[PDB]
């Protein structure tokens, strides 16, 4: 029998799957490309984590809907992935002050969820624990060679230039890492673009990407379409994998900047 583990969302998925390798099962309650604050768990996405040995979840208050789901699980045990990261608050807006759950944007904090998987499937799993402290370290050494070109590129965008339009955070620890600064939509955004000339306008996937295409309209600044960084692609898509979806974020960022 193979070890199941059930993970909230793809992102978790993926990261768990380079751990567990050929002697685990990973899968995720949440589609490729559903909303993960507010989803909705059916009956038989309850009955699906019921079947697992241990779940994954990323805290930080990600998943609004996880505590009553985990509440209706019976003897499964779970693990937060997100142990021992340093949670950044929401700057501006409805939300200011509480923590932003979208710590895996930034590739240091992905070495912290490899650690937690790590750690908790060598807990639940252990006669098993030789693969999973290989494939950590193995997956590990991967994802710490992420950094080196990604902020090499970004560096190349000129300080003064380096704003990003945000709304609800989703691309905040990317913008603490590669020193981008923000700017919050709920226009004084407006100002600050032409002040600064940022010449490129994003918008976030889970909000109507009208108010990012009027900024820009406005301003003169291009609009560089949605930011995607929920979800993965599927195993055929674009972007299968969390590495895809960082190396792809950072691509789409720097070309937006003539870099």
């Amino acid at each position: 029998k193979k070890f199941k583990v059930v993970t909230t969302f793809t992102i978790i998925q993926d990261i768990a799957q380079n751990i567990a390798g050929d002697v685990a099962v990973v899968e995720s309650i949440t589609k490729p490309g559903a909303e993960i604050h507010d989803y909705q768990p059916t009956p038989r996405d309850i009955v699906k984590a019921q079947s697992a040995d241990l779940i994954l979840w990323n805290g930080m208050n990600l998943e609004r809907w996880f505590e009553k789901f985990f509440e209706s699980i019976k003897d499964v045990p779970s693990a937060v992935v997100t142990a021992g990261i340093t949670p950044l608050p929401i700057r501006e807006g409805p939300y200011s002050g509480i923590a932003n759950p979208h710590a895996w944007m930034s590739p240091s904090n992905a070495l912290i969820y490899i650690e937690n998987i790590r750690k908790a499937l060598v807990e639940h799993d252990p006669a098993h624990a030789e693969t999973y402290n290989r494939n950590a370290q193995a997956y590990a050494e991967k994802i710490k060679a992420l950094d080196a070109p990604l902020r090499e590129r970004l560096s190349r965008i000129p300080a003064e230039q380096r704003w990003l339009v945000t709304s609800e955070g989703a691309f905040s620890y990317l913008a603490k890492d590669y020193g981008f600064k923000e700017v919050y939509l709920w226009r004084h955004v407006i100002d600050i673009i032409r002040e600064n000339k940022i010449p490129v306008v994003f918008s976030e996937s889970t909000i109507s990407d009208k108010p990012a295409k009027q900024v820009s309209k406005e301003t003169g600044a291009q609009y560089g379409g949605v930011l995607y960084v929920d979800s993965l692609s599927g195993e055929k898509g674009p972007v299968p994998t969390y590495i895809s979806l960082i190396n792809m974020t950072v691509d789409t960022i720097a070309k937006g900047f003539g870099q």
